[PDB]
């Protein structure tokens, strides 16, 4: 359901809105960006939809759209046009304008569209272009830079500039500015790349009423134009229906398969033309026409049905354009409420301490920046930068490094079959000869055959030509001739190293007979030899019944039930004289009759050598591998059993759904096919029928579905989205244009292609194997572990500084600008960068990292470490006050005037060690990272900073002038402080170990969680309890 709200404008009201939102305050702009309803109710008056100039489109999601008048009122919502029909008084979508018009209606368009008609239809539908918007850098910045965090960072920078904290403000400002500039550049470059990808400019020939023909740009195409298709082929500029002639189309952009698809003219009937019902008569935008035949009439005719975004390619592009962090944000909000409480206490004590008002405000507001660290996201990003560098070294290119963290959450990866799991093209599996009347064993090496009829039939029965000293022609012909070892030189062929045979004539391959004929001869022969090659069931009807085996159909189906490309070959001795004076005057029908079937050639798309190891490694780590292919279900099932997606002990069930016809509803048919433990296999049609008519059975299908074949690109996207609705973290790995929606919609989409799929995918790999998936999963698990560690350190760091500054505020002192700077810059930056440094573990494990920062382990660790930190700091403070040499701090003045003093000195000396202790304690090794002792730079940095601090404590006058520290002459007290920090070190490491070891066991044995939050785990539970298909 949708709702259209109409708003006009008043100039006085427009100026009034602008002044009230600009001169009064800047906050109203952000308030209106957070809810645009108030902004549109203030700036625009409500107007009747017939006069509206602004519409609020709400689907809950709210959108605002400007209404454009040519007259023709219309608007664009997500690339789709909604023209205003005055007679019906509504904004009707242009996709529905000629919906349900008959096949005779399409056929009457074969004479073309006039110029007046084309102009009105271009006014209505627009140009035949997929127009992708590339925003300007200000327009692009308003989206990102208005992040709430960036506002908090701006507030903190302004505060630090008001507080003479210039250097850390400059560091934070530089980091944020470079990050924003990089994000803007990346987004604009990706937009420009996608725009260049979807752009299609070409000259097309359209029929015009009166018999004429006009060459126009493909953008001038409107629904109702009659395209004149080139006989030589080419890219299809729009969606069309064939009304005259036939075509051979490469539909890999829709299916991923380069096999030629035959398109025939639409049938003339009084029934509504449908792109799915008449898919075999429809030419889709972006697909490649290989050749077009005009049997009746001069030229091949197609009637334009959909242009622009209304094409299937346009729908895919629109889906691409218009589709841990939660707990991080909630923890930051909790840090903010703690900031409010600490600010109240700070105001109270500073007013007690007789601090001036402006200084009270500065201190209380600086406490907020203290407890909420402005440098948290950069610290979280450093680990993803390390992971991205490692991945680029391994050949995997990531455009957004923060997407790497999602690799640690993946429980399911979807795979395209062709080019991703299997090779791009077919390979010669063998040739099946015939001895006598029965089949022979399959011969994997056709050149190992003797020099007989079948070898020369494989070698010379084709239509290849030599070009650039390289054979060019039919691809399967090229591969079989490469297999035979014979080299091309009508034509002649030399054996692999026999007698070189020369072709005497050749009859072309026609799509009607779907078979080819040649006539060959050689010196030392008795008579010429004619070869025939084509569809095996069609060649079998021409040979003698005493040559075709009785097991022919069964063997052919056994071959083709696995997705093999069988092609038969036959031959004939001809009583013709061995001369071209009679051999070129043969009619082909006499050659096709009385054949002798020589055998079959079996071609298959082989599984890549890296596929089965990776799939078995994924299944061993309990990650679901799902085949989502555009190919047929038999090939998909065979490849899924081949790559180990379906183990031989496991059961596969085909789910077949039937459309609800007149009088009976849709039904689900389950047919178990002989060889988790239960896998489901279904087609695109079945997937759609289940999505529409069985929405309660759909989750079980998605939880048990392993093979999804014959899927359209939007169906791949829908599968990815429906699996994400089950709370899966979904990965997609594909290499085709039909995979772009699923690669953009997936959490981790890896592109095996460098063209037209690299644009929309977060990750691109230079290797054509799926070995990138375990690499990305390992790097993502390492990055998620490292990000947990860095977040825990920054939280502990924020709290430690909070406790320090509170203890010091209570006595009317502070830490010190240079002590603040040491802690903020030197310690914290060194620690964050060298924590993020370590790489991933070498082995994938079955257990994956936690994806929740609000977990009980994380919160318990933080709380206990902070208890120990607060205890050590308060104990050192109260031990300092108990000393005989201790003197109070002259509370009459405030910091930094009362510095140096013993209290700040001891508090800083303790907390500065605590930062390194917590840094070392939150860091982890196994199972998702390399061992912590291998991080030699980090350990050396910890030791060096510890030695610097031990010098600050022990060596008199060491940096005490700069850091405004007080000299303590009691060496026993300094040794007591060092023993206290050693206590904190040992206690922090023991706390981390005790938690990481015994907290899971206690959480399990104490309160058992029988039900997971994940929807798919609950579905797996209830399927284990009650298996759905009985
Ligand atoms: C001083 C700045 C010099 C170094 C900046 C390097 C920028 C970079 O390569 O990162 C891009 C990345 C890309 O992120 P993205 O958001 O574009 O993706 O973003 C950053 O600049 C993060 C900077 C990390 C440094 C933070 C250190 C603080 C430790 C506490
Ligand atoms: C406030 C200021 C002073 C902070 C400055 C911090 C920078 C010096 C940090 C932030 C990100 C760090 C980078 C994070 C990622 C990497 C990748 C790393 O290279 C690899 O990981 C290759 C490994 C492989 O391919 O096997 C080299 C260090 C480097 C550039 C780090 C260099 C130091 C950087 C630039
Ligand atoms: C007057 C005082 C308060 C100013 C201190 C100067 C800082 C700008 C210096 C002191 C310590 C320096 C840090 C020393 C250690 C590191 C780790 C280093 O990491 C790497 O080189 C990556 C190599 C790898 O991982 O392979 C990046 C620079 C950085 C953060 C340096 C950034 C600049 C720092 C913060
Ligand atoms: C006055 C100066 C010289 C003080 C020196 C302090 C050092 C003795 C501290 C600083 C950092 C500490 C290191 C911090 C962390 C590690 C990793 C830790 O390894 C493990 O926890 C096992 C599993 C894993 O590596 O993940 C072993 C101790 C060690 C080297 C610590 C050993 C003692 C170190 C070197
Ligand atoms: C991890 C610990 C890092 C400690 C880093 C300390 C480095 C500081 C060196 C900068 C020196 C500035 O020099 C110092 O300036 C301060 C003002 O701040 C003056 O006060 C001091 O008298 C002067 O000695
Ligand atoms: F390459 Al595919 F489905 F196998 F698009
Ligand atoms: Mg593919």
């Amino acid at each position: 359901s949708v709702r259209l709200s109409g708003y006009c404008g008043s100039p006085w009201r427009v100026i009034g809105y602008h002044v009230v939102v600009w001169m009064m305050a800047g906050i109203p702009l952000l308030l209106f960006r957070w809810k645009p309803l108030w902004g549109v109710r203030l700036r625009l008056r409500p107007c009747n939809l017939a006069h509206a100039e602004t519409l609020v489109i709400e689907i809950w999601q709210l959108f605002t759209v400007q209404v454009q008048t040519e007259v023709l009122r219309y608007y664009l919502f997500q690339g789709q046009r909604y023209i205003w029909i005055e007679t019906q008084q509504a904004f009707y979508q242009v996709s529905l304008l000629d919906h349900g018009r008959s096949c005779d209606d399409v056929h009457r368009s074969r004479h073309g569209l006039s110029l007046q008609d084309q102009m009105v239809r271009k006014a209505i539908y627009g140009p035949n272009v997929i127009s992708i918007p590339v925003k300007s850098y200000p327009q692009l910045l308003v989206d990102e830079a208005l992040n709430p965090y960036y506002g908090f960072q701006a507030f903190s920078i302004a505060l630090w500039l008001a507080d003479h904290y210039y250097w850390y403000a400059l560091c934070i400002f530089l980091i944020s500015s470079i990050s924003i500039c990089l994000s803007l550049y990346k987004t604009r470059k990706q937009s420009q790349t996608l725009r260049d990808m979807v752009k299609l400019s070409m000259r097309v020939c359209v029929c015009r009423p009166g018999g004429e023909e006009e060459w126009v740009d493909s953008s001038e195409l409107v629904p109702g134009d009659c395209l004149v298709l080139p006989q030589e082929g080419g890219l299809m500029p729009c969606d069309a229906a064939l009304v005259a002639g036939e075509c051979m189309v490469n539909e890999s952009s829709l299916t991923g398969e380069s096999i030629p698809v035959l398109k025939t003219a639409l049938p003339e009937g009084l029934g509504p033309y449908c792109a799915e019902t008449h898919r075999r008569h429809t030419l889709f935008c972006g697909t490649l026409i290989l050749q077009a035949r005009a049997y009746v009439g001069p030229h091949v005719l197609a009637v334009v049905t959909r242009t622009g975004f209304c094409t299937a390619k346009g729908g895919l592009v629109s889906s691409i354009l218009h589709p841990f962090y939660k707990h991080s944000m909630k923890f930051v909000a909790a840090l903010s409420v703690l900031a409010l409480l600490g600010t109240i206490y700070s105001i109270f004590i500073l007013y007690r301490n007789r601090v001036p008002l402006n200084e009270i405000v500065i201190r209380a507001l600086d406490l907020v920046t203290v407890v909420v660290p402005p440098a948290l996201p950069a610290a979280m990003t450093v680990c993803t930068l390390y992971a991205q560098s490692r991945l680029r070294r391994q050949g995997i290119f990531c455009i957004h490094p923060l997407r790497i963290n999602l690799g640690g959450k993946l429980q399911l990866v979807c795979f395209d079959k062709t080019g991703t799991l299997t090779e791009d093209g077919l390979d010669v599996m063998g040739v099946v000869p015939l001895k006598g009347q029965a089949f022979l064993p399959l011969v994997p090496e056709p050149r190992r055959l003797p020099v007989g009829p079948l070898l020369r039939a494989l070698a010379t029965c084709h239509a290849l030509s030599r070009l650039q000293d390289t054979p060019v022609g039919d691809p399967m012909d090229l591969k079989m001739v490469e297999s035979t070892g014979w080299v091309l030189e009508d034509s002649a062929f030399g054996t692999q190293v026999p007698v070189p045979v020369s072709v005497l004539h050749r009859f072309p391959f026609s799509s009607a007979l779907q078979r080819m004929s040649v006539v060959v001869a050689w010196p030392g022969a008795t008579q010429p030899e004619a070869y025939v090659k084509g569809s095996p069931e069609l060649v079998a009807g021409l040979c003698n019944p005493e040559t075709v085996p009785t097991d022919f159909a069964q063997m052919l189906q056994s071959y083709t039930a696995a997705g093999y490309r069988v092609v038969a070959l036959a031959s004939k001795p001809l009583p013709t004289v061995p001369s071209l004076e009679a051999a070129q005057q043969l009619t082909r029908d006499t050659v096709e009759g009385d054949l002798s079937l020589l055998g079959l050639l079996v071609m298959r798309n082989l599984l890549k050598p890296q596929t089965t190891p990776v799939i078995q490694a994924l299944r061993r780590t309990r990650i679901r591998a799902v085949m989502v292919t555009g190919d047929n279900l038999q090939t998909a099932v065979t490849v899924a059993r081949g790559c180990g997606m379906v183990a031989p002990q496991e059961h596969l069930i085909i789910v077949h759904a039937t459309h609800p016809e007149r009088g009976q509803p849709a039904s689900l048919e389950f047919l178990p096919m002989e060889s988790r433990s239960r896998h489901l296999a279904l087609s695109g049609p079945t997937f759609g029928i289940i999505v529409k008519h069985f929405p309660k059975l759909l989750p079980k299908v998605l939880v048990q579905g392993t093979v999804f074949a014959r899927m359209a690109p939007e169906q791949k996207t829908e599968l990815v989205c429906e699996l994400q609705k089950l709370q899966y973290c979904v990965g997609m790995c594909g290499d085709g244009a039909n995979d772009c929606g699923a690669l953009k919609a997936a959490d981790v989409g890896i592109s095996l292609s460098q063209a037209e799929a690299s644009v929309v995918s977060p990750f691109t790999s230079s290797m054509a194997s799926i070995e990138c998936v375990p690499m990305v999963i390992r790097e993502g698990r390492c990055s998620l572990d490292t990000s947990f560690s860095v977040f825990k350190y920054m939280a502990l760091y924020s709290l430690t500084q909070f406790i320090s500054v509170l203890i010091l505020y209570t006595i009317n002192t502070n830490l010190g600008d240079l002590q603040f700077l040491a802690i903020d810059l030197v310690i914290t930056t060194t620690v964050a960068v060298l924590m993020s440094r370590t790489g991933p573990a070498l082995v994938l494990g079955r257990v994956r990292p936690p994806g929740a920062l609000l977990s009980v382990p994380v919160l318990s660790s933080l709380l206990l470490q902070m208890v120990l930190v607060t205890g050590v700091q308060l104990g050192g403070y109260f031990l300092t006050l108990a000393q005989p040499w201790f003197v109070p701090l002259n509370r009459t003045v405030a910091a930094p005037d009362n510095l140096p003093n013993y209290e700040n000195t001891v508090v800083f000396s303790l907390s500065s060690f605590q930062y390194l202790i917590l840094a070392a304690a939150v860091s982890k090794g196994a199972p998702f990272r390399r061992p912590l002792y291998t991080n030699v730079p980090f350990l050396v940095a910890l030791a060096l900073l510890s030695s610097v601090l031990v010098g600050l404590v022990l060596v008199p006058g060491l940096l005490q002038g700069p850091l405004a520290l007080r000299n303590i002459t009691d060496t026993g007290f300094k040794l007591l402080l060092l023993g206290l920090v050693t206590l904190n070190f040992v206690g922090a490491f023991m706390l981390e170990s005790v938690l990481d070891q015994c907290l899971p066991a206690c959480l399990r044995r104490l309160r058992p969680k029988r039900a997971s939050k994940k929807r798919f785990k609950q579905l797996e539970r209830e399927l284990a309890e009650q298996p759905w298909p009985p």
